């Protein structure tokens, strides 16, 4: 399962999806973007590079704990932004990729 989790990350990082996945590669840079309310709204920030480091450090007991951090990442985007924001559309497109792969394991 955890080997299947590494492949899920490889797909989400792949060039085919980079046009909408790139905001989720790294932690939201609140200081550079002026998002000084982000920490008040988002209790648990999460991104793909942090997920990758947690995976390699064996911080996930199983694929469901891995999947929870991926979905936390999307849920943070859906919570913080207005629904018509372009970043929300990008999160949904990347969630499409993740959910189709996660379903196959
Ligand atoms: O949910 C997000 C929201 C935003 C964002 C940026 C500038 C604004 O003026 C704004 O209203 C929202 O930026 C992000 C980002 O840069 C990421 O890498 C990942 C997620 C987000």
């Amino acid at each position: 399962q955890l080997k299947c989790c590494s492949g899920i990350l490889k797909e989400m990082f792949a060039k085919k999806h980079a046009a909408y996945a790139w905001p989720f590669y790294k932690p939201v840079d609140v200081e550079a973007l002026g998002l000084h309310d982000y920490c008040d709204i988002i209790k648990h920030p999460m991104d793909m590079s942090t997920i990758k480091s947690k995976l390699e450090a064996r911080e996930y007991r199983d694929a469901q704990e891995f999947g929870a951090d991926v979905r936390l990442m999307f849920s943070n985007c859906y919570k913080y932004n207005p629904p018509d924001h372009e970043v929300v559309a990008m999160a949904r497109k990347l969630q499409d990729v993740f959910e189709m792969r996660f379903a196959k394991m």
